[PDB]
């Protein structure tokens, strides 16, 4: 297998959570800078970052000053996912974690992205 997410808590020089689809093959991913919406109605921001490879999904430890995103690594909530939609503008997807579960949405508009929980 079932495809799984991760939200790392990223302690960095601005303390953000990583949120991470296994989709593509990769690790989809979008920084969090207020965390993951815990209930309804709730529009956060989600910054679209880099694809990190499917090995790191598990990673937890300190990535070293002077290297691009520095700081502390620990997972903050993990589980399977179900998605439900998909386009280039619109993700939809069952969470099965213990803190993020239940379906949210991740919107793309002209200004970027935005995390929202049903
Ligand atoms: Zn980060």
């Amino acid at each position: 297998s079932m495809p799984r997410f991760v939200v790392q808590e990223h302690h960095a020089r601005r303390l953000h959570w990583d949120l991470r689809l296994e989709m593509d093959n990769v690790l989809k991913s979008w920084a969090l800078p207020k965390g993951v919406p815990e209930k309804r109605g709730v529009k956060r921001l989600a910054i679209e970052t880099e694809d990190h490879d499917l090995s790191y999904i598990d990673f937890e430890g300190r990535i070293p000053e002077g290297m691009y995103g520095a700081g502390e690594v620990k997972i903050w909530d993990s589980g399977e996912y179900e998605l439900l939609e998909r386009t280039e503008n619109k993700i939809k997807f069952l969470a099965k974690g213990r803190k993020m579960n239940g379906e949210y949405v991740l919107i793309k508009t002209k200004v970027g992205w935005l995390l929202m929980k049903a």
